[PDB]
């Protein structure tokens, strides 16, 4: 068991779904937030400038998803085949690409541009996701993937925004209430700081 | 296995697949679509969008899922599993900022102050941190290429075309693209592909 330490903000954010890879594989970490005001200083010592980062025995590793990738390969979290491997990847890559919509660090025409997202582009993709899903019980295959984490995890803070969000998709609905029925999971959640976002 | 791309008539984010395809010498339809055709087409796709990659009469999407894919076990995808991760990394680097321009802006003036933005001053600081990152090495992951090195031929292209002196202060980035485009199969494929802009 190798030495973890990840850096993030005080919050969910793009840090989460390496929360819940370890918490799922009971892999201890350092799981180190800093303050708002620290970014600064913090900001200019990192390669490539920007967070999550994971330092692995003194190996400082960046990209949420590449780690998250990274981390349960040769687990029960990957997928069974390369094929499926593919269909993990596509759908973390097509809700990171509607979040990475959103204007997190912008005042006025952030309300606009969420609203725009929100009204527009969200029901389109919960209505193409509950097609992708159809009948199955999880995302890909039959077991569960951190694929089904990122939906859980991102669908969580897009309730925020919009609560009716998933008001008329009851089989998403469902794969978030069995994401966090995981014993594993809903541990950390029920133990993790409580952030809006 | 019978392959066919689904993409418009631009190297765009289907090049990648492209490249890959050329690389490991392996036969696919490269269908690019007409903008006029698009609203048919894009209610049969997954999630509304581009490229595609049908599979024996299966659909993939993301173009950096399905280059994923596709390069595994091959000599494109890193040597180790850590190397991986980097190729993963760089690749999702590359990916990030070329996102955040508006290449779909219907409004010319607004899409001309995005893009003058982001090339003047935030470019600057991703190429210092892509050179910094390559140093004095071949490649940019490992003892040799992989498909984050195609990745960033690909991107920095596409890049040059609106801001030309980009990589002035960088030339151990344009040697990489230089060796990208060297590699035989890429060279050829250069060569065969439709010339678009983008
Ligand atoms: C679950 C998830 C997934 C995301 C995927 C892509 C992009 C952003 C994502 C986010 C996300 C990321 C960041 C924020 C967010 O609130 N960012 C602002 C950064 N703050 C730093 C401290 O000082 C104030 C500004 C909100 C949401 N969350
Ligand atoms: C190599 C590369 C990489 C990219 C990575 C992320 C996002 C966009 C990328 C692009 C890219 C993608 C799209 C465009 C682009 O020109 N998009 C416009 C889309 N259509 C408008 C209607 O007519 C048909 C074209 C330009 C560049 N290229
Ligand atoms: N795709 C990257 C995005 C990293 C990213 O842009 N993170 C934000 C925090 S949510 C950041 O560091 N932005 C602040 C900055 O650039 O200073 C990832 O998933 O790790
Ligand atoms: N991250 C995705 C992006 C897919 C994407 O947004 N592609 C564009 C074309 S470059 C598209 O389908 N947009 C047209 C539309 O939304 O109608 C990928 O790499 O495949
Ligand atoms: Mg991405």
């Amino acid at each position: 068991a190798p030495n973890y330490k990840l850096t993030y903000f005080n919050m969910r954010g793009r840090a989460e779904i390496i929360r819940y890879i370890f918490a799922y594989l009971d892999i201890q970490y350092e799981d180190h937030r800093i303050e708002q005001a620290d970014w600064p200083e913090i900001k200019s010592t990192l390669p490539f400038g920007k967070i999550p980062i994971l330092e692995v025995d003194g190996l400082t590793l960046h990209q949420s998803l590449a780690i998250a990738r990274y981390l349960t390969k040769n687990t029960d979290l990957a997928g069974n085949t390369e094929m499926e491997q593919c269909h993990v990847d596509a759908i973390v890559d097509t809700l990171d690409d509607f979040m990475s919509c959103f204007p997190w660090a912008e005042q006025d025409v952030k309300e606009q541009m969420f609203n725009e997202l929100l009204t527009y582009n969200a029901p389109h993709l919960m209505q193409d996701l509950d097609t992708y899903l159809g009948g199955r019980e999880w995302l890909i295959g039959n077991s569960v993937t951190w694929a089904d984490f990122y939906w859980e995890i991102c669908s969580t803070t897009l309730l925020v925004f919009k609560p009716d969000l998933l008001d008329n998709h009851p089989r998403l609905v469902t794969l978030r209430k069995k994401v966090q029925a995981i014993p594993a999971v809903a541990n950390w959640i029920k133990r993790r700081p409580q952030t809006k976002l």
